[PDB]
């Protein structure tokens, strides 16, 4: 048998990252199948976000949430317009038929 | 020397991830400390993007963008209430002071 020949056969311990995000240990404990399994996931979903998160950032900032308070100016408005109507019409009455305004007890 | 022995000290391929996502290979042929630095990268882009996304797709949805509009009916109200205010006030300037309405050519 070999004289001693001690097995030591250790794959390259290549893992030179001497920092510790705290997952780092846990990550490079992991088996590498996991870690891929997790990107199919993490990086779809990322790739998945990133489309709408392009959008998403891009549309909120455009965004914003009023139509509500429009309608309700809207509608105003068309109240206003209403009494528009009503007070211009009467103002005309007045106004457009000459010598004609309705014969009030003004004398 | 021993029998030939061979040294086939290869890891445990324990790759069972008998599955082809375009990257699965590229993923496994990548050496873990990478695929870890990269999680440190896309995992924390993930997590930031994950609390951006819960707001984002909550606030997005919660939003539209109409406060300008809002705006120009509340411009255009105000612009109505002047001739409310101009039309009313000559239709009381008719009404409120009795036997008084602007002595015009009427009779």
């Amino acid at each position: 048998g070999a004289m001693a020949g001690d097995g030591s056969e250790f794959l390259q311990r290549d893992f030179s990252e001497t920092y510790e995000r705290y997952h780092t240990e846990s990550l490079q404990n992991m088996s590498k199948q996991e870690l891929i399994k997790e990107y199919l996931e993490l990086e779809k979903c990322l790739s998945r976000m990133e489309d709408e998160n392009n959008r998403l950032r891009l549309e909120s900032k455009r965004l914003g949430g009023d139509d509500a308070r429009v309608r309700e100016l809207e509608l105003e408005l068309d109240r206003l317009r209403a009494e528009n109507l009503q007070l211009l019409t009467e103002n005309e009455l007045h106004r457009q038929q000459e010598r004609a305004p309705l014969s009030k007890f003004g004398d």
